[PDB]
């Protein structure tokens, strides 16, 4: 029995498909069989507890394009098959409670960008063993707290740009072997820490540009042996003696690297460091270390 103006069909997967047809709650009488609920577009502002959980074979989820303001902890609770949930452009919802994903341990994909979410609350992304895509892209992001994606063994997805994210501390990315492409552009970052990216050796594709960096210690770099693909522009670099080690690493480095604009001194204006010379880097400009 199909629930209001849903659609339901058997072929290739059992499906309730009800977008865009102003909802303003989760529907009653989704069929317990369903493996993909499609419920984006409509203006649903709640998520109750257990609000699939007739759902045993459920796999794909999507509540994209809600008005949600608000979601149980125990929304997702028996959805163990889990394998995509699509919670984006959601701009209201702001908070996610730390324990809503919990025993989602088939979970791939977690869609949560346009969320306007102004935290990573501990444990948020506890157990979720089996992600590969996290996308946290355009919310209100202000911190990326140490051991925040610790369990995400096989994430190889992360997106975290347009938020605010001011710093990468130490073990902010622990955990992250199998990373691929890590997107932190059109954050505030003003500093990372030296040996931030330690566990990023797979890592292949890192962009960086559009934040607040002056300098970069060329330890942050060296743990990224797999790197292809490295964007640094529309940065306030400064060209000169504390920039040696980031341009020695760039002298090196066999793959692809955006321009690394040089904001001081004012000789060196727009000129890219990595096609500086060595004695162009000399003395202080106008402190940490060499100077
Ligand atoms: C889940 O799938 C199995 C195998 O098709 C079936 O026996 C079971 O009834 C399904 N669960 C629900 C709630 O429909
Ligand atoms: C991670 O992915 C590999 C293959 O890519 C798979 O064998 C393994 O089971 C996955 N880990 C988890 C915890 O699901
Ligand atoms: C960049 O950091 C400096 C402090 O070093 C701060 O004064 C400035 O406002 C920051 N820029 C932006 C765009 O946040």
């Amino acid at each position: 029995p199909c629930p209001g103006a849903c659609v339901c069909y058997n072929e290739p997967k059992v499906t309730t498909s009800c977008p865009q047809q102003g909802l303003q709650a989760v529907p009653t009488g989704i069929p317990a069989s369903s493996q993909r609920i499609f419920l984006h577009g409509n203006r649903i502002s709640h998520v109750p507890a257990a609000s699939f959980q007739s759902c045993r074979n459920l796999t794909i989820l999507w509540l994209h394009s809600n008005a949600l303001a608000r979601i149980d902890a125990a929304a997702f609770t028996g959805l163990t098959l889990l394998e995509q949930l699509d919670l984006s452009d959601n701009a209201q919802l702001h908070v996610v409670d730390p324990t809503t994903f919990h025993g989602l341990g088939h979970l791939h994909t977690l869609h949560l960008d346009r969320c306007g979410l102004r935290e990573l609350g501990p444990g948020l992304f506890r157990g979720l063993a089996a992600l590969q895509y996290l996308y946290l892209q355009d919310n209100n992001l202000q911190a990326l707290p140490d051991n925040t994606f610790r369990d995400l063994g096989n994430l190889t997805h992360l997106f975290l740009h347009g938020n605010r994210i001011p710093s990468v501390p130490e073990h902010a990315f622990r955990g992250l072997h199998s990373l691929d492409r890590l997107l932190l552009h059109q954050n505030h970052v003003a500093r990372v820490h030296p040996h931030a990216f330690r566990d990023l050796g797979r890592l292949m594709t890192l962009y960086l540009f559009a934040n607040n960096l002056s300098m970069l210690p060329a330890e942050v770099l060296m743990p990224l042996r797999s790197l292809q693909y490295l964007r640094l522009n529309d940065n306030p670099w400064v060209c000169d003696c504390r920039a040696r080690p980031l341009w020695a690493w760039l002298q090196k480095f066999r793959g692809s690297s955006s321009e690394v604009p040089c904001n001081l001194p004012q000789r060196l204006a727009d000129r890219d460091l990595k096609r500086l010379a060595a004695s162009d880097l000399e003395g202080c400009a106008v402190l940490p270390k060499c100077c």
